[PDB]
């Protein structure tokens, strides 16, 4: 077997080592062809047809590029082809755990269907990787190309999910610490996964990408930091790193958290919950699983993709009627109606455990407007979105090491004041979107009154359209006037 | 209801009239989200994730652009908003008839499954359009925006499939003849459908586009030709028009007729044929249809998409075992092996009626080589591909009208000799690809000997790798030496 | 005479009205072919070969696009083709006043050569426009295409420089106030000039533009604000407007204020000052002007371009030896050496009249380090750069009017807190770059010590490389560590 | 002292070895900043502001890419860093010999000014390279980085101009023959110089490039051909190679041989001829040269750039009045008027010796039309353009070696019939453009009659607009009817 070339629209001609080809040509990997990268986003951005499969190839490619470039610039690092292949495999395989419509499945569906369980795509990726290796006799092939399966499978899993539990990693020692910063960077979030989707999502969405990963790679070096060898950026590049996170935030606002994209994801999740008792997925030993339980058996999970959406939509079973009708409403674009958006003020943060109480609170508000219809908790959806620079309220640039032209081996820190006074003072916030399941002109008018009243009651920010949608409510609040 | 904006990666911000929105937001239209533009092409170009739906939006947009630009430059044409909307709807809806994996369904599957029937995606588009209109109460909405359903539905169908059957059209008179040249140009093949997929397919494939549709539109005018008003191009654009067809041919060789893309389409078609007796699709009145018969009932056809591939792949029914195993082999990349390509010489053209005889002919060849295994007709696939400039052997530029700067209202013809002696002397040819279902080293060696012998016997062109794959065979033929 | 088409790499096919063609085809306009958009930037970004000429065509085009789009969406505005042509001419002509190397001439050279005079490129553009009109008999051509020269020439000049010599404008009344916001927006800086150079500079520099002007135009409307008709943006676009200024700041940091680009501009300015007594430029009546006085006669200024650089570089006159030697040093790349960058802390602002005292201050600093060479005021250059959102310390988004979907005719304001807590808290800052004219290793070491000491003395920010370039100095300051 | 990074819009971040930096930072190299790549093309495509300097950096970069990729894939080639640097320097320096407005100088001006001399930009590049090396003490720096000046300077010159004189090269032996195919490919014209300008010119012109050099590099290998090691392409890539030359032809038609671009180059050449007696350029020992004689002294040639255009345009000397007036007419766009284009039929080829007789022939034609004005030889310009695939009438693909996947070390040939019957039957042709120096309506009408009559007399092709511009003439010729 020899190397294969793939032509990617983002990266151009990608060379794949024969071991990588063997991992890719499995049911467990090919499954990613049937999961949309941006899930419900496709229903708002018709260009966003792209699947997790091509994203995965790109992450593998970029992982290879970064590790190769470090090895070429700094031969003293003793980066081995074995190291390169392991970093490529981790890059290729870190998306294996995604379920139907990607972030909708682990972000929305599993939390509601299985509140007791703690599930992440990262955990899923490790389980599916193990299933891929074991089901397809990969370990012999790994040894053929000079890999140490016990050590290297551990190394690959650690790159994906972090320590599997003082140096906490078993796959590689402290002198190769920098290898763990490439595929999934737990220290500051600067990794090749972000670089691929920035470029790929933008290409498909019709938004332009402001971040130059190629420049970052050219200016990356490994330096000693606190007795670890770590990837350091050139001091001058600090502005571009702030801009990388700015780009991420912009993509979330414009696309990933698009108000309609989110409500379509919500409606699909509701359809999946109503279908969950009736859809059967055959796993290991012919045992039957549900959408919600396929995560417990990787053989079943292998066959759980966006297809479930079409199975429900095209079904005739009366049991699936309620689920089917929700998806049919999506096709007619009879969506739950966006009422508006607000933000908590100051340090106020809404907790996960409180999310279910929020619809009741909106319905409980007393507007001081004559209302045609009276709305109930069940008529409202409240979506809370945490927007940050990937480290909650921490500045990720405080967790980056830099080097200077005059001393390229010496790691330094750069503080925010050393860069620009025009940068963000805060690095996290919450967006609260409210929608109404009643699409009536009178119901929507009522929903707007409840919403703006709830905002005033809770001292949330004035909705941007507040003076138009609720002219009788907005005056009461002095902060808004 | 008001206009909606869609952000497309190819076209940027597209405005959609509310009537267009109502047509788009139907099960019959949204179905195109679940049919890949390039079918098996996605399995060779991982970027080609794009579906018929986003292509359809683009064709609608470009149809609007061309008709608007003509109206702005030449108010004397009396192009009406009613005309603009009808051209947009035809552009939007000309892809409605595509089936699973697009050209695979009407190009490969239906011809083999239902040899008696004459089926085209164009015919399918007209039937699905009628079903869309009737199922969703569109006619009242058409009248609301100033359309006359009887005349305008006729006009839209005629733009898609041509005369429904001396001016042969009923939807519009001879003074609006140019409107029929926009969406599906039967005269010379220069239409907005080609312009969208050139740009869209290239964007996704990773291949570059060498055609400027925007320039064509800027230089397009309507002039009188033989008592018809027709779209004329500026004389100096003739080179760019030859290049447009050159681009089309390049995309076919590189992507649409990729040898592996074609064999994957062949293998999927074979799986569909083996599954056809057992897959049931519920149509009108709860009646059950097969993959092959869903084309007879638009309610059933509405639910026939690429999903059928996954229904088969994920099935447990023993009846579907043979179909399922073919798709599983695709996932393992255990594909039928490409043996080589040849061309007929001179005028020789192979017709469909003896396509089935070609595998037997290859197996019947007697290469003067000692062979380990002896191969049978059933072990060979022979794929014949007609490559042309869209009008069989004819030069489409002989069917284009031009105008000169000094007389912009006066239509002229331009001959090939007036342009360049570097242009093609022929405008059609055939490619013959041969594959072997036996994938072992000995069988592949034997297949290569049979193939090159068959080429020599039939006076076909010397395979490019002929001297390497069959060094004992190639010397016999003097034309090759 | 009819419309001409120009193919621009940024905008594609641009249509130019015959009146626009007549203005463009003059010595006064064609002169912009010989002035680089980014001046010294070309010597750092080899792609930045682009001249003011092609920028001007783009500004004219975009001015036309915006005014046309407003007129199409809101016919009630009664925008006339006379209005469209006047806005296009202003867009085309607002760059006519630029001198050699663009911002270097009005930003650096004229302030030093002629401190008494107040000169701007805007004033220059008005003078050159008048000279263009009068020298080329344009007024008759304006009348031929329905313009009224007296009113319309006033309107065009007002669009370029603002109120010519209570509604302060004479060219158009308050009901056409929005027309003054297109070409040069004095209210908030959102104008088509910025949109062209963002896209054009990025195309040439090799950095990507993430501002979407086309989307802005689609969402622009005219609404009543304080008894004026003004351009309003859609409320939801507020994020993209913050991002537009973010983009502008990024382009300044990365390119326009590149430390080496700036020093090359400084060195060229110094060469021009030393050549100013000796270069003669023939103006009106054969009278002779200097580089510094050509601004006083538009006939002379017509012949003042980047060519002056080459006239000096290629000169043999002993009088020009000092000027010539500076330019020759640029070619050998031995330029003045960058020592470092610092910022004033908090609100501290360095005044224009204090700039010349700063080199003396650096030379006067007493670093507690043993020094091989002692440097003098003349050996230092101190460059102060004001970085802002185009309205000094003011937030330009406080000066933008928005509209909501539910009330598209009703203008609203949006405050920073209503948008995001991640946005800048400040909208202006100063960067201070220090360079040394002595390039030897010993002199550069000394320059670094003086610089970091000066920073500590003045409580400026710690240079990013401070611990490397001045390890003995940095410890003294506790704020730095 | 270390590598420098340059951000190029085409190639992104380019790394330059310190030796390359030293060669670049010289008057002889920096001179290329003041010569437009496409000369008069800028006066038709305002985007084409790009200079020979940035093209040169790109050619150096791509030369490096190809040699590096071959070395990585085939270590057995024993490609050395010394080899890599020499190939990069040749790539960087092969444009050093270009004069004002690039191809205008060696294509039009020198042939007319100095008919006795044989001058090429390639010869100029070798002379300027020698001058660069000797003037700037480069030889010591070459030795510092492991080059052997005697052998390596020979090798570099040979890559640029071919043998300086059975193996005809002295710089490297037959086992490194493939190195001579990278920078300037005399065998088939497939070189990195073409790859850079295709991408760079397209970026600036606003035309799209359909050639993928990156793919070519990935599929390039070295194989033995007739006892030489040569670069071979993968068999499958033959289509893309035909397309590469198709792209080159398209760029020539659309841009490089644009009818107006060519006439502006003609008018500038005429201005240079009229100025040649009076412009003085100081060379070595203070000796004075003319535009036409600066090629004899590299010190003088160093100072001969596009600036000469502005020196003439801005001059006051009465001696330069005639030259100055031609350039002033260019600014007013009072260009010689395009009359039309024709082609010789069959094999007929117009010789260089005959070019001057062609204006007389047009003026001598007797159109059967009543004419207001009678035109003379001096009133006509006849421009003859040879359009080919870079090897006159030969197919360059007949001069390419390929390899097959089954035998990657075995070189093969591919014939045209093995590829496609849709490819060109001829690989060279001539375009004849005619212009009139008399621009008035009556003179232009007369010029059109003479031109179309001359075409009929000489059995040239029917002008595209023939029936519009000469309706009385076209009928006489029955080949045209
Ligand atoms: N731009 C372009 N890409 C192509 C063309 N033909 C194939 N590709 C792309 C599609 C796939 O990503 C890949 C096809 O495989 P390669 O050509 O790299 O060769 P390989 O030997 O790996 O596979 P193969 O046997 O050719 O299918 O390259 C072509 O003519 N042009
Ligand atoms: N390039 C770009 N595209 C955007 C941006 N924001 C949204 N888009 C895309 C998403 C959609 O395809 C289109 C605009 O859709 P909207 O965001 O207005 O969504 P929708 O129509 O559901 O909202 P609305 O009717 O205004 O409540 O453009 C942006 O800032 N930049
Ligand atoms: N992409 C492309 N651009 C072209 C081509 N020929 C010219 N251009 C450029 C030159 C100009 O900037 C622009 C269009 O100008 P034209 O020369 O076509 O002018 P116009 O239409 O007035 O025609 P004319 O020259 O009077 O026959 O496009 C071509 O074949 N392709
Ligand atoms: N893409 C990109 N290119 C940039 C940026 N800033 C500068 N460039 C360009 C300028 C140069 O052509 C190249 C890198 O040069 P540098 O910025 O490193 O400048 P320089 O070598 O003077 O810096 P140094 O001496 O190392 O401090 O990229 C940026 O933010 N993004």
């Amino acid at each position: 077997d020899t190397m294969k070339v793939i032509n990617d629209p983002i990266h151009g001609h990608i060379e794949l080592h024969p071991l990588l080809v063997r991992i890719i040509d499995t049911p467990q990997f090919q499954r990613l062809r049937y999961i949309k990268q941006l899930g419900g986003g496709y229903y708002v951005f018709p260009g966003a047809s792209h699947n997790r499969f091509e994203h995965s190839l790109g992450v593998g490619y970029l992982a290879g590029c970064l590790v190769h470039a470090l090895g070429e610039k700094q031969p003293e690092l003793q980066i081995s082809e074995r190291d390169v292949l392991c970093v490529q495999i981790a890059g290729l395989c870190r998306n294996l755990g995604h379920g139907p419509f990607s972030h909708m499945f682990d972000g929305r569906f599993i939390p509601l269907a299985r509140p007791e369980v703690k599930w992440t795509h990262e955990q899923g990726s490790v389980m599916m990787f193990e299933h891929l290796i074991n089901s397809n006799g990969i370990k012999p092939v790994m040894e053929q190309y000079g890999l140490i399966p016990e050590e290297d499978i551990c190394f690959i899993k650690e790159q994906i999910v972090g320590p599997l539990e003082l140096w906490p990693y078993k796959g590689r020692p402290e002198n190769k610490s920098f290898l763990y910063e490439i595929v999934s960077n737990k220290r500051n979030g600067i990794d090749v996964d972000k670089w691929d989707y920035f470029a790929r999502d933008c290409h498909h969405l019709g938004i332009q990408n402001n971040f130059d990963y190629k420049r970052f790679i050219k200016f990356a070096r490994v330096c000693e930091v606190d007795n670890e060898l770590r990837i350091c950026a050139r001091d001058k590049e600090v502005g571009n790193l702030y801009d990388m996170f700015h780009t991420h935030n912009s993509l979330h606002r414009r696309a990933y958290q698009h108000k309609v994209g989110n409500i379509i994801d919500t409606m699909i999740t509701d359809a999946f919950l109503k279908a969950d008792d009736y859809i059967e997925i055959t796993g290991a030993g012919g045992k039957k699983y549900r959408i919600s339980t396929a995560i417990d058996d990787m053989e079943a999970y292998t066959k759980l993709t966006d297809n479930i959406f079409l199975e429900i939509l095209y079904s005739t079973d009366p049991k699936l009627k309620d689920a089917r009708e929700i998806l049919k409403q999506i096709e007619y674009r009879n969506l739950f109606k966006y009422v508006g958006e607000t933000q908590p003020t100051g340090q106020i943060k809404i907790k996960r455990e409180d999310y279910e109480s929020l619809p009741k609170e909106v319905a409980s508000a007393k507007p001081k407007v004559l209302l045609d219809v009276k709305l109930k908790a069940e008529d409202f959806i409240v979506d809370v979105i945490n927007m940050d620079y990937g480290m909650q309220e921490k500045n990720p640039i405080d967790h980056v090491s830099f080097y200077c032209k005059t001393a390229p081996n010496r790691a330094i820190r750069i503080t925010k004041n050393q860069v620009s006074q025009l940068l963000p003072e805060k690095f996290a916030e919450q967006l609260i979107r409210v929608y109404c399941k009643k699409v009536d002109r009178k119901s929507l008018y009522a929903a707007r009154q409840y919403f703006v009243q709830w905002c005033a009651d809770r001292n949330f920010t004035k909705p941007q359209d507040g003076d138009v949608i609720a002219p009788l409510i907005t005056p009461q609040k002095k902060e808004w006037n």
